[PDB]
C-alpha cells in the first residue's frame, strides 16, 4: 500500500 | 494531490 | 489498483 | 484529473 | 480497468 | 474528457 | 469495452 | 463527441 | 459494436 | 454526425 | 504532505 | 510501515 | 514533521 | 520502532 | 524535537 | 530504548 | 535536553 | 540505564 | 457470435 | 446498451 | 467471452 | 456499467 | 476473467 | 466501483 | 487474483 | 476502499 | 497475500 | 486504515 | 506477515 | 496505531 | 517478531 | 506506547 | 527480548 | 517507564 | 537482563 | 526509579 496527499 | 497503490 | 486525482 | 486503474 | 476524467 | 477501458 | 467522451 | 466499442 | 456521435 | 457499425 | 507505505 | 506528515 | 517506522 | 516529531 | 528508537 | 526531547 | 537510554 | 536532563 | 445494441 | 458474446 | 456496456 | 467474462 | 466497473 | 477476479 | 476499488 | 488478495 | 486500505 | 498479511 | 496502520 | 507480526 | 506503536 | 517482543 | 516505553 | 528483558 | 526507569 | 537485574 502506497498514498500520498499533497 | 491524491494517489494511491495497491 | 493505481488512482490519482489533482 | 481524475485517473483509476485495476 | 482503465479510466480517465479531465 | 471522460474515457474508459475495460 | 472502450468509450470517450468530450 | 461519443463514442464505444463493445 | 462500433459508434460515434459528433 | 451519428454512425453505428455491428 | 502526507504519505503511508505498509 | 513508513508514514510521514509535513 | 512527524514521522514514524515500524 | 522509529519515530521523529519536529 | 522529541524522537524515540524501540 | 533510546529517547531525546529538545 | 531529556534523553534516556535503556 | 542511562539518562541526562540539562 | 450473439449481438445486440439499443 | 452494446452486448457481445462469442 | 461476454461484455456489456450500459 | 462495464462488465466482461473471459 | 471477470471484470466490472460502475 | 472497480473489481477484477483472475 | 481478487481486487475491488470503491 | 482498495483491497487485493492473491 | 491479502490487503486493505480504507 | 492500511493493513496487509502475507 | 502480518501488519496493520491506523 | 502501527503494529507488524513476523 | 510483535511490535506496536500507539 | 512502544513495545517489541522477539 | 522483550522491551516496552510508555 | 521504559523496560527490557533478555 | 531485567531492567527498569520510571 | 532505576533497577536491574543480571
Amino acid at each position: 500500500i502506497a498514498t500520498l496527499y499533497v
